[PDB]
């Protein structure tokens, strides 16, 4: 129901500048001054940072600045400083007395470099199969900042159930890994052309690709 | 200023629990603006109750607020593994301001044991392709928390090469988490086997896997 976009993350070393979205439509972000943005520090309380596109509550800093041009509304944090990594969230009414959320954006100062993360993905396990279980695994590591997407294609369809993923754990390394797994039954697996795992990470995507076999 | 919310409450599964999220007369007690969110911990929110005691579309019935006072309650009933979840409250006051609670942590108390489900996955082609041999093993479905896993060369301990991530919960209510094993193509095709034993509450399962015949 929500119409809400935000992208996943976002990233930037102290003293940066970082700029974050919030696209909705005609009838929500765009047809009124309402969009508000919230901000969590992770297993805290959110707090409301931006209200009426634009407008701080008291004692938000002025390096906090809301606008929004169409269906499309902008949370910019000037001076990034260690206390504003968080996950930043949006909300618009949207008519009938509706309000709606975006799915949030963790925000990352950057405390380490940048690294992409090693995606490897693995058909059916020939044990688990004659088990009746064709779970698919794609494994995802040495990746900086921990925040990682993941989405999985049955051909080129978006698949909507059987999917999980891990929540990204520092490694001894000191980058993340996670793991995003699909529960596929075989005859699922053995009928469909492929299957694709998708990696979004710091807004690049990254595709592997599997398909049935004989052996 | 926050709302008052105590940090913790419990229940057991089937039973209720009510818990409460004390404000002032010109926020909690001013208005019907009352909202309470769930949220499981790394994972976005979800709005469970709007204008003190409303549920969206999708919010089972078991959920229900009310306000007495400078004092909203949400109680849920027939309580779920699901439902084992931070929850906060807020309440739109004067001059556009929004306050919200501390939070309230609700556990589920007496989750049953689950044992692992262990599934030991050997090289992809592809990786083979690129000069790699990383093998995962996947570790789901377990209840509580908390695996340790170790690996075999042959009959021999692996003692280098391994990482385990830190189990998370999934959308079932059990924990997931993987061991991968880093290995050169040199080193898998070398061994016979390789072996991925993961303990759980005093138990082991093991799995093997040995490089494909084709
Ligand atoms: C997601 C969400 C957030 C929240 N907060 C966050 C602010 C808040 C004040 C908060 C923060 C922290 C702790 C406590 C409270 C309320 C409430 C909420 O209820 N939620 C779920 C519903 N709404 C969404 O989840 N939207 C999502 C993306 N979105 C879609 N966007 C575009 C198209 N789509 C098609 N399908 C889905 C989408 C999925």
């Amino acid at each position: 129901q929500s119409a809400l976009t935000q992208p996943p993350s976002a990233s930037g070393s102290p003293g940066q500048s970082v700029t974050i979205s919030c696209t909705g439509t005609s009838s929500d972000v765009g047809g009124s001054d309402s969009v508000s943005w919230y901000q969590q520090h992770p297993g805290k309380a959110p707090k409301l940072i931006i209200y009426e596109v634009s407008q701080r509550p008291s004692g938000v800093p002025n390096r906090f600045s809301g606008s929004k041009s169409g269906n499309t509304a902008s949370l910019t944090v000037s001076g990034l400083q260690a206390e504003d990594d968080a996950d930043y969230y949006c909300s618009s009414y949207g008519g009938d007395n509706n309000l709606f959320f975006g799915g949030g954006t963790k925000v990352t100062v950057l405390g380490q470099p940048k690294a992409a993360p090693s995606v490897t993905l693995f058909p059916p396990s020939s044990e688990e199969l004659q088990a009746n279980k064709a779970t698919l695994v794609c494994l995802i590591s040495d990746f900086y900042p921990g925040a990682v997407t993941v989405a999985w294609k049955a051909d080129s369809s978006p698949v909507k159930a059987g999917v999980e993923t891990t929540t990204p754990s520092k490694q001894s390394n000191n980058k993340y890994a996670a793991s995003s797994y699909l529960s596929l039954t075989p005859e699922q697996w053995k009928s469909h052309r492929s299957y694709s795992c998708q990696v979004t990470h710091e807004g690049s995507t990254v595709e592997k690709t599997v398909a049935p076999t004989e052996c």
